[PDB]
């Protein structure tokens, strides 16, 4: 099983940089949307469903330091939840060997909003396969804001 980040290396377990483009400037009444489906693909490194490997986001998935004031939803595989996190979500199979970009969304509802390099969420995703032990594996996506972002 691995990812990969905007067509990069490969990713087998661990904490990694997701870099995402926010609206610059906001109104109060507005929410930002973070569509990691375009940043983050994973893949089944047999392929021909074999060993199919299991794929969820993990209970205490968070924002990241000022923005734990904010409120938030999280889209995953055709679930929406609450965010931060209080439960494992669904299960997505990921079972080819052709990257599958995470059906995976972050709406945040927030004059500084965010700082360009700051860290705004931390996405833990836990993998597990169909054979033997499974093989676990613990990924983190930290969620970085390339810009900052402004409610004037």
């Amino acid at each position: 099983f691995s990812c990969n980040v905007d067509g990069g290396s490969s990713i087998g377990a661990g904490t990694t940089s997701v870099y995402v483009n926010l609206d610059p400037v906001i109104q109060p009444g507005q929410n930002l949307v973070v569509d990691l489906s375009q940043h983050i693909s994973c893949w089944n490194d047999y392929g021909g469903w074999y060993d199919t490997d299991h794929i969820n986001l993990v209970q205490g998935s968070a924002f990241a330091g000022s923005l734990q004031s904010y409120k938030g939803s999280l889209y995953w595989n055709n679930v929406t939840y609450p965010f931060p996190l209080t439960t494992n979500t669904n299960v997505l199979d990921i079972g080819d060997k052709t990257p599958m970009p995470l059906p995976l969304k972050l709406y945040i509802t927030p004059g500084v909003v965010i700082k360009a390099g700051e860290v705004i969420a931390r996405i833990h995703m836990y993998k597990i396969a169909t054979l033997g032990s499974g093989n676990p594996r613990n990924f983190t996506w930290n969620i970085i804001s390339n810009n900052s972002v402004v409610m004037p």
